[PDB]
């Protein structure tokens, strides 16, 4: 017999407030629209969506996604859509089809930690490119271009960003594409937060700005429809000039037949989710995020020693910590641990996203909980701040 | 730019096609799931409590329910021994991932469900094949089984009841299989998606209720027994013995699960009512339909000269031997099934698909009148091509 695997307590009299949980559902203040719920119930009542779909998804479901995201600058037919078990599987399929062991991918820093996790598990090297906190978390284009070599199979771009809450300008997206053009590298666009911008930027999908650069774009229901548990995502294949060709398409189909795709009830409900979910839902969501973002940025900005970077989208912001003014702490991990011990407020240390001396805060908590949290954080910082 | 990827017959146009080859038992509408299954999902939806992220291995309460439903003292399960998956397919995948590295091997049955080969060989695990015996109700060749396992053999796959064979191993034979792996010290991945779907004079014992010293990862799910394969919910039941798996494998399973992040939370939330409220008569009526159709199909094709079916006790299929010497025109089961489509518009799956030539698989889940028609067409076809 030799069976082996393959290769700080919170302050007890202050009630815990977590600003670290990356799930918009958790406090019940962001339920999905009733129409979303109804579409699932309708799909269930039909009895049509209980049998096996093809691995890449029902044709009609793929057709509905294609026609929901198609535009002349980035056309999509059903054949350009693969439905997946959440965006995470979408990202995983794209990486597994583009990159072999030994090849590298370029990942943002700070960045959603899934990319590094999926890639390093599959033997894929990860090169980290910086985002600039003083330029609205824009990509350091000079470093990005430098980092690309002959082993680079793929470039990961996440816009709008978790953990940054940034929304890249049109110009900056164009400048990102140009780098990818010159170095002849495809892009995996993680656009799970697409259309979730609450600022006076507008959202452009990356593919709608590309002419020469082939893009695999990943999205899903998780965040915009506030049903992350439902496990439905998708890959939008945005080929240019036959660079992906039939081969990447076929490879995606093959790799998809492994797990067999997402829950068929969610695929059946997708038509009515996209067609009947009112504009008010998306608007009320974005209005709540923005005013929570104003309260948070505003409260944290007033605190000596913190440097919040205002978000324009998604469901977070990053806060810089001026460590010189907090001598007793060595990094963001110590800071956040002490904050829990003294104030029972959990913020996520950005060392989790490969970016020390920052923290991420979610802006999806009820506003009265955001208010209380920031207040507690002001007291903590006041009590530990040194000039 | 070097973006490279990583490392037919027309049916008789006069006769309406009858497919006996489709793995989906629901495709014809004669096997809907129970209303309580549907209601449980609707209730889960109305609650608004199952829309957020669950742990990758599944909600504690959902896992508790599965643990509770399959527990018995001879094979105990608590919530920690359960991992909810995106269909039984992923369950089987995760089990093979955690148990075996690129270079190691696994024992797979023949005829065997083809997923075991596709999964293993795609992540670099080499597959070795062990025989099932048609003349002994598709029982495992025990002598060959105990041979062929190297010291590199990471795992033994047992599928019972069987797709494609429709067999249900006896308590005796299951103990005999356990006895092999124990004294040869190799763990069992038990695919029991068809568990409790037995319709003849054999009881269903889950492989682990009979283990004592052989540690088993059992894979099941809602797909077949609750007739909702598309819903993508399965599970792993860890039946460790003597801490042979230990925390390492448990933790290996847990890490790997955090990759995909598990099955739809609505199905997880509905699991309690699905297991608790689905009536006994639903399972019974399903098995009554299956038995009737098995009798009709078995009887029909036995009567046909040149065909030797092996009668099933469970699951949703049976295998039919083709007496190739009485059909000179044909070489393979592939040609036989191709001409059958050409002449009679009946599609049977040639068993070459399952690495077992000169046999065919037939689904016993098509409506009875469709089975009747298909069988009489097959009779005529065989009569028209039979020699001697
Ligand atoms: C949530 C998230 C995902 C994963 O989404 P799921 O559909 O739940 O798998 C991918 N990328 C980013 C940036 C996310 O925040
Ligand atoms: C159908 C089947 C499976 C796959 O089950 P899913 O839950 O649909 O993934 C696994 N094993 C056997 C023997 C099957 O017939």
């Amino acid at each position: 017999w030799s069976v082996r695997p393959s290769d700080v307590k919170p302050n007890p009299n202050k009630t815990m407030i977590s600003l670290s949980i990356g799930d918009p559902t958790v406090f019940g203040n962001l339920p999905t629209d009733p129409e979303v719920t109804q579409a699932m119930k309708d799909a269930l009542d039909s009895g049509k969506y209980n049998g096996y779909a093809p691995s890449i998804g029902f044709l009609s479901s793929r057709e509905e996604i294609a026609s929901y995201y198609h535009c002349p600058e980035a056309p999509l037919e059903a054949k350009d859509v693969i439905l997946t078990s959440g965006c995470s599987q979408a990202i995983d399929l794209c990486l597994a089809v583009l990159a072999n062991p030994g090849q590298n991918i370029l990942v943002p820093r700070p960045g959603f930690s899934l990319y590094k996790t999926l890639a390093e598990s599959m033997g894929i090297e990860v090169k980290l490119y910086n985002l600039l906190p003083e330029k609205s978390w824009e990509i350091d284009l000079k470093q990005l271009e430098y980092l690309i070599d002959e082993k680079t199979a793929c470039l990961i771009v996440n816009n709008p960003s978790n953990p940054c809450g940034s929304v890249f300008s049109k110009r900056h997206l164009q400048k990102i594409l140009a780098v990818a053009a010159r170095q002849c590298v495809p892009i995996l666009a993680d656009e799970i937060y697409g259309d979730m911008v609450f600022s006076d930027c507008k959202y452009e999908p990356l593919a709608t700005l590309s002419t020469d650069v082939p893009i695999l774009s990943c999205g899903g229901l998780a965040k915009r429809w506030l049903v992350p548990g439902w496990r439905l995502g998708w890959i939008l294949i945005h080929d240019r000039r036959d660079i992906f060709g039939n081969e990447i398409r076929d490879g995606l189909v093959k790799l998809s037949q492994r797990i067999l795709g997402p829950c068929t009830i969610v695929q059946g409900a997708l038509k009515s989710i996209l067609c009947r979910t009112p504009g008010e839902f998306y608007h009320n969501t974005l209005s709540f995020l923005k005013s929570n973002a104003d309260l948070c940025y505003g409260a944290l900005a007033a605190i000596p020693g913190l440097r919040p970077v205002r978000p324009s989208g998604a469901m977070y912001l990053m806060v810089g910590i001026e460590m010189e003014h907090f001598p007793e702490f060595e990094n963001d991990v110590e800071f956040t641990e002490r904050l829990v011990a003294e104030q029972s407020v959990h913020c996520l240390p950005a060392t989790c996203f490969e970016y020390p001396n920052f923290i991420r805060v979610v802006i999806t908590v009820p506003e009265v909980m955001m208010l209380e949290a920031c207040s507690r954080i002001q007291e903590f910082c006041e009590q530990h701040y040194h000039c």
